[PDB]
């Protein structure tokens, strides 16, 4: 699963409704060397290189998305649902990167809620960046999915989830993107990152 | 009249804004340099500028001035013209404080734009802190992201003020403060820039954006 003893992703969708899901995770994982994807994110402070060093290594995951772009709007949303057995306040940083430069950093806070003898963190129907909405509307124009893939090889997201009070890193997920077909809806493959 | 006297509405007032750098020496004898600074501690109607005149200086489609102005409310839109002081490996930071009569979760987006295209964007949320009968939203000492720090380091090495001014002619910043829960826009500030002259520190002029 995508998670640690301390925090687990329970669900993630980005979608549009005027529900079409561009990407959806509902909840022995393969390994990939983090060195392979250093040049996908900025090398300054808050870079994958210097984040993995600080540890803990077991908290770093890669998610590859085959996004469904078959659907001017519209409400454009992200929904995330995390859970834990300990009571925490989360800070969720999302850095949208184009050619390894950060073009958007979005910083959210979510306080734990008690539900069925576990703590849930609901960041539901958060409005998508104006930048992603515009990018999506242009991406959908492209005549060929090989062109959509060419444009996405340079487009990445890094989401760092911290224990607010302690600053302890809990989850670091790198996201990479291609496009799926219609008959073959959104798909993903979650990997663990190792050095 | 109900025309703004400062940068704020009845729902949300800027208290203080500043971009600064603290030299490494700051730990020994404290000092900070203000690139720009707005203080509305203790206060005539503001002047008006037609938002159409600056459309092409900001991004387009979703979250471009024209669409933001279209969604409204029209009284929440301001233009700040900064004369930045560029005469100073330190700490580059941004501090903002807003006040409200009501309890809200604010979302704050800052969009750095070059020739009118979005380049770099920072989005933060701040929950209300209830103090002396009113709520305060404090976003103090946000690290300046590395694009603005590289930009400042380059701009300051230019041989001539007129060249700094020509570069800054195509450098703008759009700030949208929304009620995170309801999505209603509270405050939209467009920033245009020039250099000030070494002996004059940072200065600013605030305008109402009209149409
Ligand atoms: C570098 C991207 C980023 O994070 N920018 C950022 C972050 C928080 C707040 C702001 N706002 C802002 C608004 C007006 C002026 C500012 O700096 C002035 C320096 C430029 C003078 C030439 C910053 C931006
Ligand atoms: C910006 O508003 C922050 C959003 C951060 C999470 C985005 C998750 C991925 C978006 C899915 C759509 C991309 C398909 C190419």
């Amino acid at each position: 699963g995508l998670g640690t003893a301390r925090l687990q992703l329970v669900e993630f969708s980005a979608f549009v409704e005027p529900r079409h899901l561009f990407v959806h995770i509902s909840q022995p994982l393969e390994s990939v060397d983090v060195r392979q994807i250093y040049d996908k994110f900025p090398e300054k402070k808050g870079g994958l290189r210097e984040l993995y060093d600080r540890g803990p290594p077991h908290a770093f995951f890669l998610v590859k998305f085959w996004a469904d772009l078959n659907w001017s709007g519209g409400f454009y949303g992200v929904s995330s649902q995390y859970e834990s057995l300990e009571h925490m306040t989360l800070t969720c940083s999302s850095k949208v990167c184009s050619f390894g430069k950060q073009v958007v950093e979005k910083v959210e806070t979510e306080r734990a809620q008690l539900e069925d003898g576990r703590f849930v963190y609901r960041l539901l129907r958060s409005p998508m960046c104006e930048y992603l909405v515009n990018f999506l509307h242009k991406l959908r124009q492209l005549p060929e999915r090989y062109m959509m893939n060419s444009v996405l090889e340079n487009f990445t997201i890094l989401q760092v989830v911290t224990n607010r009070d302690t600053q302890e890193l809990l989850l670091c997920t790198a996201y990479v993107f291609e496009v799926s077909t219609s008959e073959r809806g959104a798909q993903h493959h979650i990997y663990r990152l190792v050095r």
